[PDB]
């Protein structure tokens, strides 16, 4: 009925705000990115620092794993993305083509493509093997805050400070849907649900919304947290009870019951905005990360 997340480890090492945290699909690792221009790798179960991956010339806003846990992609203010071999630390490719800061990135399920979004208002699709830009979508009229592929890679969802979420056909680049509710606040995050039927979207009016994108209908809203300024990730927690997890500008992690929408737990400990959360793929473990006055990542574990 309610989880019991408790703090287990605090991970120190980044020298500026953390920007994103992600667990590897195989459960072994946590990757973090930061405004300090670095990616760090940590053990997912013990929080033990593994190594630093460097090469970007300016801060990093996002990092994402390939589905086989072998590669990372990062998005930077240096206007590039980089594809990294995690085991060796090597930069395999630098993806150049955005005309402004790159803010968000993800691999497709087959990890043969990368999608990126930028302050240049575009969504781009890149070939992983060659590192070349395949398609540029004139997607939005303001910076693109998130991009994510659906379960089979046939669709991309993007979100933007223009107030819209858009769904794109990967193969053709056509805009298939635009989603917006009754107000127009910036959309700061979007992702498809694990089963691919829904989209979870955050807006800078203190609201998370679950959409049936096929029907174009908002089915659930999650409120009670504070999110008026920063692009804060949100997650589906799948391993125990069915929860929604998000950071907050009041320095807490919020956890809601997906079905009932009630808050079930708040996690206290960070000393600045919780900008990013991630949920472990097999264990009831949450990672949270905070902005410049805190600079740490925390690992929390629950029995359900
Ligand atoms: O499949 S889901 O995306 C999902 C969400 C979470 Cl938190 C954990 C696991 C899964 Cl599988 N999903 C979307 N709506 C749902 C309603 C009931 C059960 C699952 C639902």
């Amino acid at each position: 009925v309610k989880p019991n997340y408790a703090l287990k480890f605090t991970l120190a090492g980044h020298t500026k705000a953390v920007s994103s945290v992600k667990f590897s699909p195989n459960g072994e690792w946590l990757a973090s990115s930061s405004a300090d221009k670095l990616i760090k790798i940590w053990g997912a179960y013990d929080g033990k620092f593994e190594k630093t991956i460097s090469g970007h010339k300016l801060g990093i806003s996002d990092v994402a794993w390939s589905s086989d846990s072998n590669l990372l992609v990062s998005a930077s203010d240096d206007k590039t993305l980089k594809i990294w071999d995690v085991s060796s630390g090597k930069c395999l490719k630098t993806l150049k083509g955005h005309s402004n800061y790159v803010f968000c990135c993800n691999f497709n399920p087959q990890s043969n493509l990368i999608v990126s979004g930028s302050f240049d208002e575009s969504v781009r699709i890149w070939d992983v093997k060659t590192g070349k830009c395949l398609k540029t979508l004139p997607a939005h009229s303001d910076p693109v805050s998130a991009v994510h592929f659906n379960r089979d890679g046939s669709l991309i969802v993007s979100s933007s400070y223009d107030g819209l979420c858009r769904i794109w056909d990967t193969a053709s680049g056509q805009c298939l849907k635009t989603l917006i509710d009754d107000d127009n606040p910036p959309v700061s995050f979007v992702k498809f649900s694990p089963n691919g039927k829904y989209i979870l979207a955050a807006t800078l009016d203190n609201t998370l919304k679950l959409w049936d994108y096929s029907k174009g209908k908002c089915l659930k809203t999650y409120t009670g947290h504070k999110n008026e300024k920063y692009c804060i990730f949100a997650n589906f927690s799948v391993t125990g009870g069915k929860w929604i997890v998000s950071g907050s500008e009041d320095n807490l992690v919020y956890i809601w019951n997906l079905q009932t929408k009630e808050i079930v737990q708040k996690l206290q400990g960070h000393t600045d905005v919780v900008i990013s959360t991630a949920c472990h793929p097999t264990e009831n473990i949450i990672a949270s990360a905070a902005l410049e006055n805190d600079k740490t990542i925390k690992l929390w574990k629950s029995d359900c």
